[PDB]
């Protein structure tokens, strides 16, 4: 019921871990680095922060969200000094799964089900689930977020980059709309999953288009056959909800999880989905 507050690590990273220049990724506040446990040898994801406020609320709000299984772990945050400045160094957890839709497109002959999507929603819909109930909203769930722990078949997906994440803070009514952008943002990834394409796209496909944004405000998607043609009504009008134009008219994550394609995946049909195909082919033009 009660867990440890954050203890910031005024000691040197490098006494405890081994520094190294190769970059696992760019998080919007800082570079994430691999390092390794120098006992351990065990290998370690480094965020690095420059101690403004800002980073000190990610760093807070991560921690609280750390218990959750689908939320990275933060192992440790040191407060040292980095060229004579104060930084926050964030050590993670490393997932070398990969991003979520990058591991879609590994999968070979082996097609993609309606099953799994609905398995891979529950995992990030848990985490949003967490965040919500402790009055916290990522407020950047995207793909390249989603992560898997390892590369064996059973890793578990992880929600990352806290950069973004703000707190949202006898018997009474319950009256920011924050936590509604975390509820859009996993009808798009439930659209990429379940067709490979997003709901929302750019004439030429250059970044963010005039006519995409003008789309994304009269929310003007379609579902297209073929890719479309199998999925259920039911799987679509879960979409219509979480990708209402109307941030009060969007469902609540506790909605989300209490309908029964998320609530019940054992029970959702294993149909056969073009996403894996479609995804080695948009990767095929992105490598000409």
């Amino acid at each position: 019921h009660v867990k440890s507050g954050l203890q910031i690590k005024k000691n040197a990273i490098i006494d405890d871990y081994k520094v190294t220049s190769q970059v696992l990724g760019l998080g919007i506040n800082g570079k994430v680095l691999q390092i390794f446990n120098k006992r351990t040898q065990e290998k370690f994801a480094l965020k690095m922060l420059q101690d403004c406020p800002k980073a000190r609320r990610e760093v807070e709000l991560h921690w609280r969200a750390s218990q959750c299984p689908h939320i990275v772990r933060i192992v440790d945050v040191y407060e040292n000094l980095y060229a004579g400045r104060k930084c926050l160094l964030i050590v993670m957890e490393c997932l070398d799964g990969g991003e979520l839709f990058s591991r879609i497109q590994d999968r070979g002959d082996q097609a993609f089900t309606e099953r799994e999507a609905s398995e891979i929603m529950k995992s990030i819909g848990e985490a949003i689930q967490y965040l919500h109930s402790i009055n916290i909203a990522h407020r950047d769930v995207k793909p390249e977020n989603l992560l898997y722990t390892s590369k064996r078949p059973n890793a578990i997906l992880k929600l990352t980059d806290f950069g973004f994440a703000k707190e949202t803070t006898y018997y009474v009514a319950p009256e920011k709309y924050d936590k509604s952008c975390d509820m859009w943002s996993l009808g798009v990834i439930m659209y990429i999953l379940l067709c490979g394409y997003p709901p929302f796209y750019s004439n030429h496909g250059l970044a963010i288009s005039p006519g995409m944004k003008t789309r994304i405000r009269m929310g003007q998607y379609e579902f297209p056959n073929p890719e479309w043609s199998e999925v259920s009504e039911e799987v679509k009008m879960l979409i219509r909800n979480l990708l209402k134009t109307e941030p009060t008219q969007r469902m609540t994550i506790t909605e989300f999880m209490n309908h029964p394609w998320i609530m019940q995946s054992t029970k959702v049909p294993q149909t056969p989905l073009h996403t894996s195909r479609v995804l080695k082919e948009d990767k095929e033009r992105w490598e000409d």
